């Protein structure tokens, strides 16, 4: 009759017994799995810090190549004024030949002389001249191709910026999901424990309720 | 003595129930951030995907800069050609100006001015000279530049080249961290559920007890 409801707290004992030990297998199982990936993890977050190097070095390098390219667009505004220059040394030694040869006619016979040398200063006046307008047709084609490259780099810029934005989420992402997993592992851990704890007074409750 | 035994399992039940039901707060807690990190996650993807394409991109522009810059090497090249053309030309210039003061001193004194035009071509022709010795020097200065801005664009192109890989390493990360964040989540779902009925049960026992013998 007392023995009759003895069977019931060992029956209850049991009942408990399971519980815990289903709940540390499951648990241990779980921290297991978090384990697992907690190297492959370290490895993501080492290789988002170097990551970080690469992107302030290419931020540079863009920057770099800009003032470059502002280098040779100065080197070739240097250029086209001394092309210049050597125009008008063009057009003044042409019409120095032209008025020497006008004079030249002047004179008899001595002046033909003279004549033909300042018709071939001005033919080769007139050729330094053309030689100087292929220069600058060639200086624009480099300011073209110049003003090209800078805003293909701006292009660059522009679209690195969320390369930069992303990898940043990325970071921290990487933090708040570490942090959630402890949270995980701490909560596991620390219910377990307890219980388990529980069922170990219960237990020896019990064993108390038959050894006497 | 069967009450001493009862008094303590039903204290311990309270307690135990009282721990279960703690961890069912948290793990509600934790369910929840897990569920809006699957989202965040999933952002993010779109996110390292995005930067792929960008990338890919950039990687295309490099290339296209790169031609760019030998293009104006062409050119700058020609215009060296083109200045030596104007080099010859004002070394032709300057002994015809030579032949031609000669000819000048040997017709006399009608000749004094025609040396003075002669004289100013010879000095015009050395001015062009000295006018092209500074534009050599530039057209290197650009060149040299060219060459610099080369090797910063191939260092660059190969440096979008790591970033595109740690991407793509990104990308395959998130797609195993979103499955642990899913399998804790399924795995908290169902042990709650199960500690839940199965403490219920223990519960429900102990209270029964608690009233008879």
């Amino acid at each position: 009759r007392i023995e009759e409801v003895k069977e019931r707290f060992v029956n209850l004992n049991r009942l408990f017994q399971e519980l815990v030990g289903d709940f540390q297998a499951k648990s241990d199982q779980l921290v297991s799995v978090i384990q697992d990936m907690e190297k492959i993890s370290e490895n993501i977050m080492e290789e988002l810090k170097k990551s970080g190097t690469n992107v302030d070095q290419i931020v540079e390098r863009v920057k770099e190549a800009s003032s470059q390219i502002g280098e040779t667009l100065e080197n070739i505004r240097s250029i086209e004024k001394l092309i210049q220059n050597i125009m008008r040394i063009a057009r003044e030694t042409n019409i120095l030949a032209l008025n020497a040869t006008i004079e030249a006619a002047r004179a008899g016979e001595a002046g033909k002389g003279f004549m033909i040398v300042a018709n071939e200063v001005q033919n080769l006046s007139n050729e330094t001249n053309e030689v100087t307008k292929q220069i600058v047709e060639k200086a624009r084609e480099i300011l073209e191709s110049s003003q090209r490259s800078l805003e293909n780099l701006e292009f660059m810029a522009n679209l690195f910026e969320t390369v930069g934005k992303t990898l940043q989420n990325m970071v921290r992402f990487m933090e708040n999901n570490v942090k959630l997993l402890q949270e995980v592992r701490n909560s596991l851990d620390t219910s377990k424990e307890s219980l388990s704890e529980k069922s170990a007074e219960i237990d020896s409750a019990t064993k108390v309720l038959e050894e006497t």
